């Protein structure tokens, strides 16, 4: 049972729950691999198990006979059948317990208050399209966003999946010039290709939305093009630098994960996208300012008027903070959900002392959890943590294509 | 191999190196410990020996030769006579320069091969060791321009003490403990404080004290001593464009150097091997200046920049936080002393990085420490996928003597 301190408090406490980590990750005590971004019935019987009473006792009800009622009825579907439907309880559960498990998620304080769309009845990519639309439009809510998940049908043998094969619902293009150089969202060149080779006619703009391409079992992706009205975006503006608001940079409202499978007790749910809302760093930090994102950074340290031929400077560090009020007034201004880091960071340290006294630990991945600016003035950057894998969860998956 | 991957760049490489690694650290396949603070007899001397000289060998390209057979059969003798033995000078120097080499925690490795190495090995007494420190901090001050060096003090040897230096760092603020529960001057230094004070320093009560050095030679006592005045170079702390900071009176000194290591070359353990740099102005100017649990000082500048200190999201913090690491690099540079800011830094690091690929096969980098304290992602080390493992001869921690 490691031991786990607080360096600015002196605090410690002991992780029980990292006993119960499901599969293995990447390290050995040869090499610790932390800072790595990728890491049969009888299998999804066991598998089965474990969730089936994870749920019962979640709910005080375990050595109960409801609960061996499920059990042996579980057994008997997969028996029958090769796999087994979740009730739907089990899977709003399922669905939260993954999110509650996400080491690197900083948002984990919410983690009870999410809503589920249950989409396992879908049979075409029409349908799916439809759901998504309703997911984007209950989510944003007219900017006061709401954390939703909408789960497509489970993999099942000798069946394709269903796919989304998008990295979010909204993503800007990434038009490759010949030069070698993206106009738009470098991020996103693979899939704004794609769209282009499945009929889209592209545009040329630094935020073109793309479409989405959705792929129903077996059957090729179909492009269908987002409603404009719903996709809620953020004009950036500065509060007090004139200046800011015609590099016409904006950012959208939601975001909205496509492309991360969902297993739930053995079972595996290769789309079903979740949403939150946003931590302003992942705009303003990563998306505007990795050198291969948008990476606006000397852009601004110019209209900053600052000396960019020496680092000491810090003009580097001076426009980024800026970027970062930028994104922070006007999600405000226009009345969208959006925190600050130093905000989300004291929520989650709330979080890891509520799962402490709930599971005995929390799995936490320092690396992602602290900021990507002002690491060490936030109270997680003091804060030793454990990274493990629970199940259910929410894991990368390759792509379809 | 693990595959390694830079995000900015899309290049991938193989650390092949992180296989030679034969100490374990504090991981499993169920749940990795990468963020722990503290991660932590004749035939394994041998074979650690034996594995020392032939790095030394291979370094000077001079491996299988009569020499170094010759080294190896000399170490086996002597080991197998007196149950130790004793490094040449030029094996003690390299050994020091891959200790550095090998810290995975180490961001400046860059200059790993220009260390100045004093052996200190015929150090007899605490009074001895005050000369070899003075001797040592005269060198590394160099008047401002900063000179990395190490001084080895004897090895550890059965039926005999080590020789210790009880503080953490040759230059260190005093902490004094108010009953308030509070803290004048350095918080990080408050045992070191009162225990100097313990042992018969007159202490002071100033924000910026310089401690006294308790000494500590085999079997003795620590003794103390004082570091004369114009050894100890100090930097005032003001802003270029603030012209109120100065009147914080804030202060630090010019040279950071580690007293509370111990050093580990094939097997030897030296515990007393001071070694020093020059700073990264994080260290300072957020670390030191901005911990919560340091001098604090974050919100008394944010609030005489006239920031709106009563909302998150006027970031506030970041604000103060990088002009107080402005004013550190101002500073240094205006009294001329070398530092280094963390974009430079981590600059380098990614050109060490790519020295030590194709020296080695991979180099031992732990990414928590590597990434600076603020602007993480604006530097390119935060995109660099790391192996972190644990190479010999290395620097490691170890128990405080009292
Ligand atoms: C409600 C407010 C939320 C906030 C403020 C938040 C914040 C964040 C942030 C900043 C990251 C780092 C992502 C990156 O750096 O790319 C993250 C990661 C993650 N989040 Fe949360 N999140 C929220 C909700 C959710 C929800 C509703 C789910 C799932 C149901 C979720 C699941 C995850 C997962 C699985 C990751 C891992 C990132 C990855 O592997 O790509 N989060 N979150
Ligand atoms: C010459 C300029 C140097 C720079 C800019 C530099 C930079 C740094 C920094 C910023 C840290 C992290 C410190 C912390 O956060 O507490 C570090 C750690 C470390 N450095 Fe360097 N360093 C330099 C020279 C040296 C030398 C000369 C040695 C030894 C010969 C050394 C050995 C180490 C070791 C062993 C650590 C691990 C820290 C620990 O575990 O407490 N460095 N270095
Ligand atoms: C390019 C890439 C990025 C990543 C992390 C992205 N994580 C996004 C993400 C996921 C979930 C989120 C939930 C909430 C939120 N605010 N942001 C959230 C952002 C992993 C692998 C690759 C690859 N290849
Ligand atoms: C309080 C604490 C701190 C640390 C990190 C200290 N790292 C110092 C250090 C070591 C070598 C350095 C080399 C150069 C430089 N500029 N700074 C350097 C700073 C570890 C354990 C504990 C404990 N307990
Ligand atoms: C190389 C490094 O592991 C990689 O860039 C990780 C580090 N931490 C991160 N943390 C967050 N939140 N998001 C990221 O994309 C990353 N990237
Ligand atoms: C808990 C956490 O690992 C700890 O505060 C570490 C993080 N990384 C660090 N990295 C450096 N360079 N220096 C530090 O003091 C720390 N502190
Ligand atoms: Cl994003
Ligand atoms: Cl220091
Ligand atoms: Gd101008
Ligand atoms: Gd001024
Ligand atoms: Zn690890």
């Amino acid at each position: 049972f490691p031991r786990v301190k607080n360096w600015e408090v002196g605090s410690i406490t002991y992780d029980t729950l990292s006993a119960q980590a499901q599969q293995d990750g990447p390290c050995t005590p040869r090499r610790c691999l932390g800072s790595l971004v990728f890491p049969a019935p009888e299998q999804l019987l066991s598998q089965a198990r474990d969730f089936i009473n994870q749920y019962y006792s979640s709910i005080k009800r375990s050595g109960s006979q409801a609960h061996e009622q499920r059990l042996q009825e579980v057994e008997a579907e997969v028996a029958a059948t090769g796999t087994y439907q979740l009730r739907e309880s089990e899977l709003v559960f399922g669905a939260k317990q993954a999110w509650r498990n996400a080491p690197r998620c900083v948002g984990r304080i919410q983690w009870g208050k999410l809503q589920v769309f249950d989409a396992r009845d879908c049979r075409s990519a029409q349908e799916m399209f439809t759901y998504i639309c309703n997911h984007i439009k209950y989510a944003t809510n007219r900017g006061n966003l709401r954390s939703a998940i909408t789960v497509f049908p489970q993999r099942c043998p000798g069946r394709g999946d269903f796919r989304i094969w998008n990295s979010q619902l909204v993503r800007y293009a990434g038009y490759r010039q010949q030069d070698g150089s993206v106009r738009g969202d470098p991020a996103n060149v693979e899939i704004t290709e794609l769209c282009i080779q499945h009929g889209w006619t592209p545009g040329n703009g630094r935020f073109d939305v793309l479409p989405l391409l959705l792929q129903a079992p077996d059957e090729p992706p179909e492009l269908f093009l987002l409603p404009p009205e719903l996709v809620l975006e953020v004009p950036l503006e500065h509060p007090t630098l004139e200046w800011f608001a015609a590099l016409g940079l904006r950012w959208y409202a939601l975001p909205a994960v496509s492309n991360m499978l969902l297993e739930i007790g053995g079972l595996e749910f290769p789309a079903a996208p979740f949403s939150g809302w946003y931590m302003s760093t992942e705009i303003g930090t990563r998306n505007l300012c990795d050198p291969h994102r948008y990476n606006i950074l000397e852009d601004v340290a110019v209209c900053m008027d600052l000396d960019t031929r020496t680092t000491s400077s810090l003009w580097k560090d001076k426009a980024a903070v800026e970027i970062n009020v930028a994104v922070l007034h006007s999600y405000q201004l226009a009345k969208v959900t959006i925190v600050d880091h130093h905000a989300a960071t004291a929520s989650f340290m709330k979080h890891l002392e509520n799962e402490q006294k709930a599971r005995g630990g929390c799995p936490a991945d320092w690396a992602w959890i602290v900021p990507p600016i002002s690491g060490s003035l936030t109270p997680v950057f003091h804060q030793e943590m454990v990274n493990y894998f629970l199940s259910p969860a929410f894991r990368y998956q390759p792509d379809p294509w």
